[PDB]
């Protein structure tokens, strides 16, 4: 399993302080073997493929379930495409608690970006109040369930853990209660969809990864890399791309 | 009053099919004294504003209510402005009633576009059953307020009345439905703002406008342009920026 670092950059950039960090980016010594993905506003995606480095991927940071139609505001996967991107984050956590987007909305996305030939980094993760309730497990299950019965090919498939307690707030997953979630998530592909699937799907973490904790999360057997937000806009998401070396 | 037409291509188009919309629009003999603005999404807002003619204006789909922060899929005022975009479309039926953005979020967004130095198309617009129940003035007046409610100063602000119902039906309003209602909004901008912004603010109609029905719609002493969804993707987009003459 390649090790899997996407930057999301959320709703912050220009296009002058975007072409700074793109060219910081482009000019870093990266370790060969993290596949690096940035999903950058969908202003912005364009400009951004164009200046970033080709070996580099690029994410929409959401889109909609139809290639085309009368929703004011929305992207499709034809439209990300047309720009050279090749990924979309889906279900991130701003989209399910501020947006109000549901699993079923997401699975719909999910199904359809993968056959108009996107890849996706797909998120779920539980609230603190889940969490302390005791049911972190049946709610990503669930969030998980939602996304796997509207995939029929996992090649093209990133799962995203990100507590939603965990997200901007300075408090990360210990590297214990990232690899206990990460581990009963990939025991969830091998019980409902095949081995074969558990063992390559890549599920990465997410909430408050800096470049001084990733290391640790990182040598977790059953963490594959992270989706980083805040620390994606600093020079610092390249030691995050570098966590194992 | 200065007659004002706007294009909403909604979630439609690529760089190629959209290249050529633009590049017919350009060329179209086009009556000076209308006031264009093409809503293009936010993927190819600055691809939109490098290829149509400055005369033309660009106008975002929609927007959040800050500049920058964890907002993952939206974008800010300030994204457009740099884009070289002058415009946005908020409270659109789409977002309202598909994607349920409250009165208040409207709200919030119409005050933070406009101080950023956007124009705003503020719209508004009672479904079906609120029709049917008597209840029409009551709805746009609430929508209409919300939106009063965080604007200082009207001169970039235009308000545009599309009833759900006429919303890509294919049932237009009547000349005589939509006169009844934009007569009823301008005393309503008169009794509770100014005389002077009553007389000076534009309120287009739309929902289903057309080629054949527009220069009917435009005769009626309170409809002052119109918002166009499916024909601002047709040659008779035309037609309808020269529906005075």
């Amino acid at each position: 399993r390649k090790f899997f670092v996407g930057g999301n950059w959320k709703m912050n950039g220009d296009k002058k302080s975007l072409g700074e960090l793109i060219h910081t980016l482009n000019g870093a010594k990266l370790s060969a073997d993290t596949e690096v993905v940035c999903g950058a506003p969908s202003i912005y995606l364009d400009f951004a493929r164009q200046k970033l480095d080709a070996k580099i991927g690029v994410a929409a940071q959401n889109c909609y379930k139809v290639p085309k139609g009368a929703f004011t505001g929305e992207i499709s996967p034809a439209m990300i495409k047309d720009i050279g991107a090749a990924w979309v984050i889906l279900g991130h956590s701003e989209r399910r608690h501020v947006f109000g987007e549901s699993d079923e909305l997401i699975g719909q996305k999910v199904a359809h970006a993968l056959a108009e030939g996107l890849g996706v980094i797909a998120c779920i993760g539980e609230k603190l109040d889940e969490r302390e309730a005791g049911i972190t497990e049946k709610v990503v299950f669930e969030q998980t369930k939602a996304i796997a019965d509207n995939v029929k090919d996992w090649s093209k498939v990133v799962l995203a853990y990100e507590p939603v307690w965990a997200i901007g707030t300075g408090n990360s997953s210990t590297p214990q209660q990232a690899q206990e979630v990460h581990e009963k998530l990939r025991g969830w592909l091998k019980s409902h969809v095949s081995d074969a699937v558990a063992q390559s799907t890549r599920i990465i973490y997410g909430g408050s990864v800096t470049g001084g904790n990733c290391k640790e999360l990182a040598s977790q057997h059953d963490v594959d890399g992270f989706l980083v937000g805040g620390a994606s806009l600093k020079p610092e998401f390249v030691d995050i791309i570098n966590a194992k070396h």
